[PDB]
């Protein structure tokens, strides 16, 4: 059978142990004789990622919205982010009150393309949300050049990418700001969590405010006492409570200590499977940008000619797949439709949002962003727990693909 | 029992455990993950917790302060529209509004109580009010009558901060129920917890489905729970409303779970205790009690709360009163502490110092700082907090803080 996704081992069940004894679940919770596990986590993961600050936070999509708080952002301003991602992205924007003003994507990586950027660039504008889409990395490089130029921030929406290597940067770490999903999905999971990055160190200070109703850490918990509180108030910037749970800090702690490992062998996978399917006539894998010496698939992705299958759209194309190799809608489908054209993104429909940014249902779906429309139409995407199966397994992928390009030559 | 150790928070068993392992056995961490042949923690708990509140729907999500979020989201409330909401309370339920695009209105809270004051409420009502949030404070409830009425008259909705009164019951309705939604918090400090944690609950079947999309990015669960296969995702596009993920971990579910167990029996505790504590407290000279309405036949206690005469207590303010009385029975800060500071004056309360937030509500600081609310604002200076862990102590454990707040009185006599 296929790779079950998560994977615990005695590890994690011991870290959860470890919560229970302690007996603080939160770290608003009270000290207990040790550091919590979100300190633990955070300095972990900050190490990993060679970068000097890392707040854990509940979710990848409020990872951003706090990246973009914290910048200052807000009513009036106008925010990029690609057209093809996940409609968090984008609706991270909406929730601090700004506009996403979406750019169409590279073809051959399906990151947001740097010179479609450029023509989107307004007044307003005061930051890019490059998304590591799938198993690429946006073009840092070139994206860092346009923001100092226009003089805009850039966060990194790593959720799909943890660990990747740009120039020797992790994913995270190359703009202003890294923000992570550790949904079950995601190659560090706890079942929920989000992950904040940044080198600066004021940034790190508001970000810790803004996820705990406007406090920071105390100065030094080695001076904390059983009973003491470990979070003190500052009231710099105004927060909410966007605290992990000590269990989900605990289980990613876990999890992290097999990332790298099981990245490679992902990486390594993903290597076999383009080498194999470029060699069936009407199937394309993207292109490695030269930058990239560690990538992190999350979603292994290749694209079909419809003209060689028959016509087949990827629905069609992925129901068939899905069936011919047992596998679920989890595991295998096809890109998200482009974030305006995705029946979840629907911001018209609350009150929350302001008049002016959630303009009407005809304007946001009558956008036009084609490298997105094609892609999601004519491209699979392969879930990266199937990564870590035996070649010998994967090579039943290439087979049904050589099955159904030799079927509709 | 002889006195050994006054009781901590929180409190777990190997039921807890076990729970943590169906959750590792199921391999479905997230709502958001792949359907494994059986409902999630979620929905088991969101069904366990719909039947202990008599309600037709419930909804997990993240936090205290993102369920009442989502519940004025779920009501369509924003940009223009005022709510009204208790100047004390902890700040959440003013941000919550905030974060909305609304701006919160505050009203003081009745001295015998500290709940809002119905009769206050009338006079804050504006052209924009569309909804009050009265809260359920430490051991007492909110005036549902009332509040309800004034409410059906105005065209207001009511949303329930319960995230301290998790099963209090008004005339044979649990806390939560009586309003619009009602909505709690399950972080630590609560009677129920997993850390982290928030419940949504409604009567209304059209509410709990926005509600459900408000917290997984607009989608809703697959309509036959069993007609799909293992490996197939089970949340499925709605987009009736525009959602974002507030999604609590299985984890946490499965967690709640086993904490919901013990809720009522553990809650049953603390009421039998308040309840020695106030026949005992009100006997001192210059000590007041809670006035608690007939209508509540349970009390849940996040805290038990009593008032001191500073007159009759040598100018002592609460903050002293309570350093005294943790020396003298040896328990922690945590445990026992004066209220809150009315929101207004809390510096964690600072919304002004926040883009995001419209300029048009987050004001200013004058503004807010400036406003006034007196019963509220005595409530720290003159009121102690006991967290409900120590009310789960024996009786006669607790007739010690008495002594200790007998003597105090002796002393200044
Ligand atoms: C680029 C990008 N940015 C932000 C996010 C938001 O993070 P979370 O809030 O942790 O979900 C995601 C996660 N996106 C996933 C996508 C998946 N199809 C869905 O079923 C799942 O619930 C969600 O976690 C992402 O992929
Ligand atoms: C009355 C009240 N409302 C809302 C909240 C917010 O709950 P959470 O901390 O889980 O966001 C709390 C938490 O302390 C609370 O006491
Ligand atoms: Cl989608």
């Amino acid at each position: 059978h296929w790779p079950e996704w998560p994977q615990h081992s005695d590890r994690t069940r011991r870290k959860i142990e470890e919560v229970f004894q302690s007996n603080r679940w939160a770290i608003s919770g009270y000290w207990t004789g040790e550091e919590s596990m979100e300190r633990k986590f955070a300095k972990a993961f900050a190490d990993f990622n060679g970068v000097p600050y890392c707040v854990p936070t509940t979710s990848g999509s409020t990872a951003l919205m706090l990246a973009l708080e914290a910048l200052g952002i807000g009513e009036g301003d106008e925010v990029i982010v690609p057209s093809l991602t996940w409609i968090a992205t984008a609706t991270a924007v909406l929730n601090v009150n700004a506009l996403p003003v979406f750019v169409d994507v590279e073809a051959d990586t399906y990151c947001i393309d740097p010179q479609l950027i450029k023509s989107a660039i307004t007044d307003k504008t005061k930051a890019i949300i490059p998304v590591h889409l799938f198993g690429s990395m946006a073009n840092m490089d070139e994206i860092n050049e346009i923001a100092q130029e226009h003089n805009l921030f850039v966060i990194e929406d790593c959720a799909q990418s943890h660990g990747s290597v740009w120039n020797n940067q992790r994913a995270g770490t190359i703009g202003d700001i890294g923000a992570f999903s550790c949904q079950q999905g995601k190659v560090l999971t706890a079942g929920e969590g989000g992950i904040i990055v940044t080198k600066n160190p004021r940034l790190f200070e508001l970000i810790q405010q803004l996820r705990a109703d406007s406090r920071v850490y105390c100065d030094d918990s080695s001076e904390l006492m059983h009973g003491d509180m470990q979070l003190v108030k500052k009231g710099d910037i105004q927060g909410s409570n966007y605290c992990l749970s000590e269990f989900q800090s605990a289980i990613l702690l876990d999890q992290l200590q097999e990332l790298d490992d099981k990245n490679a062998i992902r990486e390594k996978n993903a290597m076999f499977l383009n080498d194999a399917l470029s060699k069936i006539d009407g199937i394309k894998v993207m292109k490695r940008p030269p930058q990239v010496s560690r990538q992190t698939y999350y979603g292994y992705v290749f694209r079909f000619d419809p003209v060689k299958f028959g016509g087949l759209n990827a629905d069609q194309f992925c129901e068939i797949l899905r069936e011919k190799l047992n596998m679920g809608t989890f595991y295998l489908h096809p890109p998200y439709l482009p974030v305006h054209k995705n029946p979840l993104f629907c911001p018209w429909t609350k009150n929350r949002y302001l008049k002016s940014v959630r303009k009407t249902e005809a304007y946001w779906r009558g956008l036009h962003y084609p490298v997105s429309e094609r892609a999601s139409g004519q491209s699979i995407v392969i879930h990266h727990a199937i990564l870590l199966a035996e070649p010998s397994h994967l090579s039943l992928l290439v087979d049904a693909v050589a099955e159904l390009a030799r079927k509709f030559c």
